[PDB]
């Protein structure tokens, strides 16, 4: 019996206590803090079957959910109108367009870094605002609110009492309903600009629901970016050989990009609860039954990656599941890439001689029951 969801030991490997369960597929079975059984997805076919399977429900306030402790929550048809709306300003073609722009903010950032010092705390210095900015510029946030911008989404993450992320919340919430008055009466570009055009076309998207649109963005962008960069040269730093390999050859970062995301799944433990029986070769999740799909065991699944416990730029990524899949599949996921590709491979041509400023145990990363990451990460040059 093993309880979920558990700290990780090391930040690059899951959790030590779910390794029996690798091998139980494609169905295994984890205990919550309350003794509730639910089931735990170990086989990459099963998982991508089922996250696409409507029977299967996002719904936190049903009384049946699991308790481990918009889009998200939503059922269909609402979720589909949700994604239908947002999904134009997410493709490849809006991702590569915004290069330029991720560059510059990339630049600025180590520009201000390489400056100030020697030293660097990379999360504080890095890691969190590169994601922030780039959202501010998705979003099309004017030039003059861009600092304002970064402040509230810092502390929104970083708190750090619980009144300050309320506050930062109500500001942001604030903010984006002025900001779609200023853009209806002078439009520019953006996500913003793209809804308040739907809005007039359509009626679709009421201002209340466009401000949560920009809020949901935010917070499903920021976090999850910033631990990928920070965790990803945590890990970089952590295995030479492979480090060595993407400096020597910088064409190597994008598939480099899709390794690191798979090996490393900061998404982990996505959660559904069965609002239907669903049938799993000769296994029924019956309703009312959890579901819970551990993003980095089922991206280690050896039916699909040979050698999935090690780092391998040249053995395909291709199919992992740490941008989700289906039904709640990562609208943010081209964006994401590219953010990831220019920040590590900017990094990584800038300051040759990245290396930690303290010993890899003494710098704290997040436990099991959020977006795993690094809190810190003490580097030099
Ligand atoms: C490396 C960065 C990221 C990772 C690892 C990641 C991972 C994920 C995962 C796993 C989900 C699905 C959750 C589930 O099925 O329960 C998801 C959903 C989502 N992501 Fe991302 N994400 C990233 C970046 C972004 C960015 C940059 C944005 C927006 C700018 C974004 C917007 C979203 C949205 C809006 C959803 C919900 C889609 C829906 O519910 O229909 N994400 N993300």
């Amino acid at each position: 019996a093993v309880a979920f969801p558990q700290n990780r030991s090391c930040p690059y490997h899951p959790p030590t206590a779910y390794e029996p369960l690798r091998e139980e597929r494609p169905l295994s079975r984890v205990t919550l803090w309350n003794g509730r059984q639910v089931w735990f997805v170990t086989g990459h076919q099963a998982a991508r079957a089922l996250l696409g399977d409507q029977r299967l429900s996002t719904d936190s306030t049903r009384e049946d959910f699991p308790l481990p402790t918009a889009l998200l929550g939503w059922d269909d048809p609402e979720h589909n109108e949700q994604r239908r709306m947002l999904i134009p300003s997410f493709t490849l073609r809006r991702a590569e367009s915004m290069r330029p722009r991720i560059q510059a903010i990339v630049d600025r950032l180590l520009d201000d870094m390489i400056a100030a010092g020697p030293s660097a705390e990379l999360v504080g210095a890095f890691a969190l605002p590169v994601p922030s900015m780039v959202i501010c510029e998705l979003l099309g946030v004017p030039y003059g609110d861009h600092e304002f911008f970064e402040e509230q989404s810092r502390r929104l993450l970083r708190g750090p009492a619980a009144e300050d992320i309320e506050k930062a919340f109500r500001s942001l919430e604030g903010y984006f309903g002025e900001l779609i008055e200023t853009k209806r009466t002078d439009p520019g570009e953006g996500v913003i600009d793209d809804l308040v055009a739907r809005q007039r076309e359509e009626g679709r998207p009421d201002d209340d629901e466009l401000v949560q649109f920009a809020t949901v963005l935010l917070v499903a962008g920021h976090e999850t970016t910033a631990n990928m960069i920070s965790l990803a040269t945590y890990t970089l730093l952590e295995h030479p050989a492979r480090l060595a390999e993407l400096r020597a050859d910088p064409g190597l970062v994008p598939a480099a990009v899709e390794e690191l995301l798979r090996f490393l799944s900061i998404a982990d433990g996505l959660v559904r609860v069965a609002r239907e029986d669903v049938p799993v070769g000769d296994q029924v999740i019956r309703a009312g039954e959890g579901v819970v799909f551990p993003t980095s065991l089922i991206n280690r699944d050896d039916s699909v990656y040979e050698h999935p416990d090690t780092l391998d730029w040249s053995r395909s990524a291709r199919h992992h599941v740490a941008f989700g899949f289906g039904i709640h599949q990562c609208l943010g996921q081209n964006l994401a890439r590219i953010e990831l590709e220019i920040a590590l491979g900017t990094l990584l041509r800038r300051l040759p001689g990245l290396r930690l400023a303290a010993p890899a145990d003494r710098i704290p990363f997040k436990p099991g029951d959020t977006i795993q990451g690094m809190l810190e990460l003490p580097v030099t040059w």
